[PDB]
């Protein structure tokens, strides 16, 4: 079957978009090289649709069913309840689409009677028939990259009536059921110092490491009806109330395995036969379905001890090395038979022995020192995007601010540290806007932080060691100046003179501004200070926080 049809209709926009960086009196601080810096739109969906638009062939031999009969087994100690119209409302963000049936994400968020009402009705439509397509509204994406340029990617999301009702059937079971069924392999259940410790410790776990990352070409496209029913079968093996399974039934039959396209003109663009991207249950149906295909590909390959790391569709695989030239060939075949499962490879893979070396997640392993002069390993990326989504966050109120998003997921690196608290503290200080809440993501999931909090939010992820990591690695170190080259972005000594500036700036404002200060800024002296527990680093309730993904799930964690 043919991933997509089309009719021919354009993806339109839903307002004005913006291709070019805005520059504004605070770009040059930043960035120089702004024709480097871009945000997709609309204009290159046209682009997008050709490379997402194939046939899809499965051949399922009895590695894969032996595979799925494992991860049934575990689902069927999956116990998962029914949320309460209540509680599902109060799980959508406040700026979420609003109904084409007239109310909004805030009618939803104040339980007023016409969303409720609504609400009520679509689920009752939910349980009475099991067979009518719903519809949904395709879009195309405006996200920030740097250019080496790519096209809009597709967001395809029913209507918001329907989107409270996908949590209250499956919001607990999304929740739940991946750590169940994959156990540590499942990647969202990690905050990044605890990903780092499952990949240095299963590295270690073996005689002769190797590893590779698997990435799939365009893996929501090569999501099929069978691999949809399948992820239905699963979510059917929990224990769950009689409406909850009627309704997970009927979300599967007229939502999760096909629809028709609506543009945001209400023209229809063609029909939909693989995982749309706008779902509850987009991330957890492409993690189990990527570690089904992957864990039975390992076997087909006779992979040796082979541990996954799966997030969505993320994937890394280490395992026990047969030597080079061996494992150059597992890997081949292991990529024939993911190819055979219906997910065949964009970048070809390639073994690597360096744990270092390999990029999962976007991000890699590498070492640094804490106070004591002790090796302390944590999770860094390349700073491209960071740094080009920050440059446009400069000069652009945005929904998502992926600037505090990365210094929370990246405090410990050299770049979150030197540049984006830097620069980020330096413009809320000018604004006097230090303790204004902004919404920012994490595994999907959408959180309102007060940027005063970082530094017990930090305390609390990373630890006290966040603030005194030293002796980044040359490789860490040069790749940083390198990208700030690429960029035009000032030289690594410049924001250290800022920062100066900014902790002394902050430290004047007292209070939790001047926590701030002595934390965050720290490595920014030479005469360093104490730091020592931050006293309502505890009282932060962080639970929810790094339990599982949420990416296109609507999700809001207040
Ligand atoms: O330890 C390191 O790896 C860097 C190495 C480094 C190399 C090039 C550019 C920036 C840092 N330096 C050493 C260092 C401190 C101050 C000034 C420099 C200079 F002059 F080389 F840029 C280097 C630091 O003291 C340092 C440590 C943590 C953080 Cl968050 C920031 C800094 Cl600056």
């Amino acid at each position: 079957s043919m991933s997509y049809t089309w009719t021919g209709a354009l993806i339109t926009p839903c307002a004005a978009e913006e291709s070019k960086l805005p520059i504004n009196a605070l770009s040059n601080s930043l960035l120089r090289h702004h024709n480097m810096v871009y945000a997709t739109t609309s204009r290159s969906a046209g682009l997008r649709q050709k490379k997402v638009t194939f046939d899809r062939l499965q051949v399922l031999d009895d590695h894969y069913r032996d595979v799925l009969k494992e991860m049934k087994a575990k689902a069927s100690t999956v116990k998962a309840k029914l949320l309460s119209v209540e509680e599902a409302c109060k799980l959508t963000p406040p700026h979420s689409a609003k109904s084409k049936f007239g109310y909004g994400a805030k009618d939803v968020r104040n339980l007023s009677s016409k969303a409720v009402n609504h609400i009520h009705s679509v689920w009752k439509d939910l349980l009475e028939d099991t067979v009518t397509p719903i519809d949904t509204t395709i879009m195309a994406k405006n996200e920030v990259f740097c250019v080496q340029r790519k096209p809009a990617r597709l967001i395809v999301f029913p209507d918001l009536g329907v989107r409270v009702c996908e949590k209250m059937a499956l919001y607990d079971v999304v929740s739940t059921l991946p750590q169940v069924v994959m156990g540590s392999s499942y990647g969202f259940q990690y905050s990044p110092g605890q990903r780092v410790e499952f990949l240095v410790n299963t590295w270690k776990s073996k005689k002769n490491p190797m590893g590779f990352s698997y990435d799939t070409r365009c893996f929501d496209s090569t999501v099929t009806e069978n691999d949809i029913r399948v992820e239905e079968s699963i979510y059917q093996c929990c224990d769950l109330a009689p409406e909850a399974r009627q309704a997970i039934k009927s979300l599967t039959e007229r939502l999760y395995i096909g629809g028709p396209l609506t543009n945001s003109k209400g023209q229809n663009c063609g029909y939909r036969r693989c995982r749309a991207s706008g779902v509850l249950t987009t991330s957890c149906g492409n993690t189990l379905t990527c570690y089904l295909k992957a864990s039975a590909a390992c076997r087909a390959a006779k992979l040796q001890d082979c541990t996954m790391l799966v997030n969505g569709d993320d994937l890394v695989v280490i395992c026990e090395s047969a030597g080079t030239q061996e494992d150059a060939a597992s890997l081949r075949v292991f990529t024939e038979a993911m190819t055979r499962y219906s997910a065949p490879p964009g970048d070809p893979p390639q073994p690597e022995y360096d744990l270092e070396l390999i990029t999962s997640c976007s991000s890699n392993v590498s070492v640094a020192h804490d106070a004591s002069g002790k090796r302390v390993y944590y999770l860094t990326r390349d700073p491209t995007t960071p740094l080009a989504r920050a440059a446009w966050e400069t000069a652009r109120h945005t929904p998502v601010n992926s600037w505090l998003g990365n210094i929370i997921m990246y405090a410990p690196t050299l770049w979150a540290r030197m540049i984006l608290m830097t620069h980020f503290f330096s413009i809320l200080l000018a604004q006097e806007q230090l303790e204004k809440a902004l919404d920012c993501q994490i595994y999907g999931a959408c959180y309102s932080i007060e940027p005063l909090d970082l530094p017990q939010i930090i305390e609390r992820l990373h630890g006290l060691s966040a603030f005194s990591l030293h002796s980044y690695s040359p490789g860490e170190i040069n790749r940083v100046a390198s990208c700030l080259r690429k960029l035009g972005v000032p030289p690594l000594r410049v924001w250290r003179h800022r920062a100066r500036s900014v902790r002394a700036r902050l430290l004047s404002q007292g209070g939790r501004a001047a926590t701030c200060g002595k934390y965050l800024f720290n490595w920014a002296v030479k005469t360093k200070l104490k730091l020592t527990p931050i006293p309502a680093a505890s009282q932060l309730d962080l639970s929810g926080w790094f339990v599982a993904g949420y990416s296109g799930g609507d999700i809001y964690h207040s």
